[PDB]
């Protein structure tokens, strides 16, 4: 088991971490049709989302992307300092796997 | 995937958006039956709703439709700025889709 | 469908609006077997309910209900104005079944 | 229907009033097996449980166990005075019933 | 059933009580697959995680689960400062099995 994001983000391929150091700029959330979604961006113009739930999530990951998805609007409503963001680079925008949070 | 509200809401067919970059003057909400939904309003006279679920969504949006009754209620609580709705203007109230927020 | 609390309240019969404009005075909740409910009051003594869950209350209105009581909780916490509550007179006390909440 | 904690602790057995009128003191959570289960104190030294989810309790109170765990979690953070809980005083710590906030 | 945290913890195999008396430094969740779990560390250096759902785990504590990571990530962003952690120390990082907060 990981002790920290930068070593649970390297236990998966085709994932990256961000550094942002910085609050979140802008919380964007649909529920439309097929884009049930958030959207988070920068200052720095760094834009990431959490993933509409689909087949390629495994059933263990649904609850999680769910607290993701609270976890970012309380975030953004508490300007609170993101850390880190794993991200998964090979969707557009980049994709949230894991978030710290320090200050 | 689109990477901001203006492009998620071009996805749809009788959308469209509105920037209030203000907060949200009032919240209304009901428990009662067939009417189990959110209405909120600004300051400008701009009334918007959350549907009541129904035939007009699919199954992975009943989630959403909670979710954003959860960030309008928050976010009314909270003062946050709303920057853009993105809403459906076949319905009357106009229904919302997507919210954007920042500040 | 309603664009507001009022119009809403009268769709229903044996309801009425109470307006209130004032701060929750107090909040009440039970998890005692066949009193899960909640109860609130209003510095002028009023006295509202969240009904018991029951056989008089369709499948979609037990979100709505639970998320009623969400509702008062952090309007009671957050000290939010509450403008208007629709409720229905035929209970004792009166029963909630619309909030609207403005300052 | 009850109007109040005190008229509601009094149509059950083995329940009384404590009134405490003052901020929870500490706040304790498990979720180690069987030991599912909320802790809270208050200054003058009261103790008291919510009980483990169990034989005891009917389906309709488990949304509401739940619940009460959520309440007593955002009362200790936002030091909500607590005035009264209704307890179960055949358990030991007393297993809370009821709560009622007020200031 | 145990009155406060410690003899709680004294209940349970591997178990141990660290007294922390701060606020928590940093908070981590990830909805990974496999990895769906939450990091939580402290000032002084120490890590503790809340373990990612599985076999070791029966039912009921699937519920306490959720919960615990919703106290941490509340807790976090309130800087509410934790008094002491009942942890698993057979896992690495340690598991949280309980938590205590006063201040
Ligand atoms: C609003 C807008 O147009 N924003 C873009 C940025 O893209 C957005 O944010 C990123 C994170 C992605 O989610 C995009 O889909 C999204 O539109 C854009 O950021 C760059 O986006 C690239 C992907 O399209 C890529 O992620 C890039 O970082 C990687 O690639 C560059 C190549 O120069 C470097 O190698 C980086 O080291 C590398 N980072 C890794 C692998 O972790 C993004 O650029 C980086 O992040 C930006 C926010 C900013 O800090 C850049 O300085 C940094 O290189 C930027 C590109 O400038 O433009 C718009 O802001
Ligand atoms: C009201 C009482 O408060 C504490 O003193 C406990 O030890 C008792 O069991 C009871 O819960
Ligand atoms: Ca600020
Ligand atoms: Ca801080
Ligand atoms: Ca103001
Ligand atoms: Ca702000
Ligand atoms: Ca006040
Ligand atoms: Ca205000
Ligand atoms: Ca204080
Ligand atoms: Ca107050
Ligand atoms: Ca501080
Ligand atoms: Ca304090």
């Amino acid at each position: 088991t990981p002790q920290n994001i930068t070593d649970l983000c390297a236990e998966y391929h085709n994932t990256q971490i961000y550094t942002l150091n910085d609050k979140i700029f802008s919380y964007t959330e649909s529920l439309a049709g097929k884009r049930e979604m958030a959207i988070i961006t920068f200052k720095n113009g760094a834009i990431f989302q959490v993933e509409v739930p689909g087949s390629q999530h495994i059933d263990s990951q649904k609850k999680a992307i769910e607290r993701m998805k609270d976890t970012l609007r309380i975030a953004y409503l508490t300007e609170a300092k993101v850390e880190k963001l794993c991200v998964w680079n090979n969707k557009t925008p980049h994709a949230i796997a894991a978030i710290s949070m320090a200050n």
